[PDB]
DNA sequence: TGTCTACCGCGTTTTAACCGCCACTAGAAGCGCTTACTAGTCTCCAGGCACGTGTGAGACCGGCACATGAAAAAAAACCGCGAT
């Protein structure tokens, strides 16, 4: 077992990554939730949260 | 209430919408095959939570500086009130 890196952390992101991806996933929104999905909206969330605390 | 003209109604001339048709094919959409990718499961462990504690940011207050509104009064101007 290696040691664990966040999906954050690979991503470039302060955001939850997998955090979003489990809201994706319980929130009924589809059957299916793709691995690039939660990165990209985590990173959104990122960008406008940034920009509203700039 | 009074003044000015922008809109409305109308008859005439102009325009291109519409319809029905035909010719051509871009691309919408269906179908079978294959695999990459996601769900699911298990085990593990660290990110993020509830809790506790301090100290400095901010709320509050008094004192003062300063901006600005309103009055009183001084200075312009203007709006008539009726004359050769
Ligand atoms: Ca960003
Ligand atoms: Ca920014
Ligand atoms: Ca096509
Ligand atoms: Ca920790
Ligand atoms: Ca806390
Ligand atoms: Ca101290
Ligand atoms: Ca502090
Ligand atoms: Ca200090
Ligand atoms: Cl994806
Ligand atoms: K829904
Ligand atoms: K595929």
């Amino acid at each position: 077992r290696a040691k664990a890196k966040t999906r954050s952390s690979r991503a470039g992101l302060q955001f939850p990554v997998g955090r979003v991806h489990r809201l994706l996933r319980k929130g009924n929104y589809s059957e299916r939730v793709g691995a690039g999905a939660p990165v990209y909206l985590a990173a959104v969330l990122e960008y406008l949260t940034a920009e509203i605390l700039e």
